[PDB]
């Protein structure tokens, strides 16, 4: 078996949907392509990259990018993780299944909103992977 695609998406592809990426390269690795993007571009998200450091993965290199439709083609899975990236998700391929898996935004917040976040996201993925 090929190994599935999951696609991650957040308004900017800034901070949720980069600590999915992150996580997700991690646990679920031996199965699955990662891949996420946004709405729009606004970079990674500096406090999102230190919530990472905390949990020893380096997501600063991971890029900011818009949603592409060769990926949304071969997606296994589209993971809105916003209300922003849900209610604007573009149309999907027919065949292909999306879920809203919501986060809060910790947008403007103390780190500890990061943090938070960060582990809601652990567990999802987690979770997702023995399904
Ligand atoms: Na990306």
């Amino acid at each position: 078996m090929d190994k599935k695609t999951i696609y991650f998406i957040c308004t900017g592809n800034s901070c949720r949907s980069q600590m999915a990426e992150g996580w997700g390269k991690e646990i679920l690795g031996e199965g699955w392509n990662v891949y996420s993007a946004g709405i729009e571009t606004h970079g990674v998200n500096p406090k999102a990259i230190e919530a990472m450091k905390e949990v020893d993965i380096d997501i600063s290199n991971q890029t900011s990018d818009l949603i592409d439709n060769d990926i949304l083609k071969q997606s296994d899975l589209v993971v809105t993780l916003c209300s922003d990236a849900d209610n604007n998700c573009p149309i999907l391929p027919p065949n292909v299944k999306k879920e809203h898996w919501g986060f809060d935004d910790p947008a403007g917040k103390e780190w500890s909103e990061f943090q938070r976040v960060r582990d809601e996201i652990k567990l999802a993925i987690e979770k997702f992977k023995l399904r």
